[PDB]
């Protein structure tokens, strides 16, 4: 990691903006850490598809991300590229179909289905170059920890995580992607339809699925990281909206979580957390603050470039399981 800042930026506590990149002018909110001396270790929160950041980083019920600062971390919260800087658009003009190329319109998190998506097989994307340029702005004025730089986020904020913890496996510690997609496709990168992807994953629920959130193919080794991937139970699922109005289902996040979680378990130098609770698709909801303080800790308990043979997984909230490995508990297994 490198320490710099666009020339002439000043970084400020709070809110930043016209912070440039990439011909973009983007946003981001800064909350320094509390008690503690020297490098503080980075959570990087990103909402989904309608909650605002504000509320992502405020309101109980969508995480309130900013009180992980209380808890000693730095937390530097970007704004979607979509909200036009404003931390409090919910989802006006960005809930639904991405643009470009890209797949949803939230966060630069995925390539389309059609062929306008083909330059993302390959190229990280806006928001995930963002990021980095975002924290190592923040690192010339706040002192970080390089070791524990994480991101996460809920829904396109998770699908988001995936696709950053693909392209940029050598600059973050880790992540915390809860019900984001993977957007499964088949093994030569033909999209497939949300029912052929769910049928795909349902057919083969322990192989590592090729997907639209990362490269394409999938890198064949990753830098050293601790992800922990988070499912919500029988309810996690996504309705999207017509233009008309009317709902339908559009994402499930059972194939999606054991997706990634089988591409991150294969991996050697990556620390691969499954958790499982029963909240549905929104921020964890039983026991918020204690969950939020027990994933971040745990991911800093593996600060980057730790022997996976070291971590030691302690007892998760009421309300949730978790383990080491892949998801084991959303399809029957082969020798049932």
């Amino acid at each position: 990691v490198k320490w710099e800042c666009p020339a002439g930026y000043e970084v400020k506590e709070g809110l930043n903006v016209d912070f440039p990149h990439k011909g973009m002018k983007r946003a981001f909110i800064v909350y320094p850490a509390k008690n503690v001396s020297g490098p503080a270790p980075v959570w990087v929160p990103m909402t989904g598809s309608v909650e605002s950041t504000n509320d992502n980083l405020t309101v109980a019920r969508s995480g309130a991300n900013s009180i992980l600062a209380d808890h000693g971390y730095t937390v530097i919260a970007p704004v979607r590229a979509c909200a036009n800087q404003d931390p409090n658009i919910r989802g006006e003009r960005c809930n639904g179909p991405g643009s470009n190329g890209w797949n949803w319109n939230p966060w630069f998190e995925g390539r389309a289905a059609d062929p306008s998506g083909e330059h993302w097989k390959n190229d990280e994307g806006p928001d995930s170059s963002f990021f980095v340029a975002m924290v190592q702005c923040v690192g010339t004025k706040y002192k970080l920890d390089a070791r524990r730089l994480f991101l996460g986020g809920i829904c396109s904020g998770g699908t988001m995580t995936n696709r950053a913890l693909l392209f940029r496996s050598n600059f973050w510690a880790g992540g915390l992607p809860i019900s984001g997609e993977w957007y499964v496709t088949s093994d030569d990168g033909t999209p497939l339809s949300f029912d052929d992807a769910r049928a795909a994953v349902a057919a083969a629920p322990t192989k590592i699925h090729q997907g639209r959130v990362g490269p394409y193919p999938l890198p064949a080794k990753v830098g050293p990281l601790i992800v922990m991937t988070v499912w919500g139970g029988e309810k996690d699922l996504w309705n999207c909206t017509r233009p008309d109005g009317s709902r339908f289902l559009c994402a499930d996040y059972r194939p999606s979580t054991q997706a990634g979680s089988n591409f991150f378990s294969a991996q050697p130098d990556v620390v691969h957390v499954a958790c499982s609770s029963t909240h549905g698709h929104m921020w964890p909801q039983l026991n918020t603050q204690e969950f939020n303080r027990w994933a971040l800790d745990t991911l800093a308990s593996h600060p980057k470039g730790s022997d996976p043979r070291s971590f030691k997984l302690t007892q998760p909230p009421e309300g949730y399981t978790c383990h080491v490995g892949p998801f084991t508990g959303l399809y029957a297994s082969a020798w049932s």
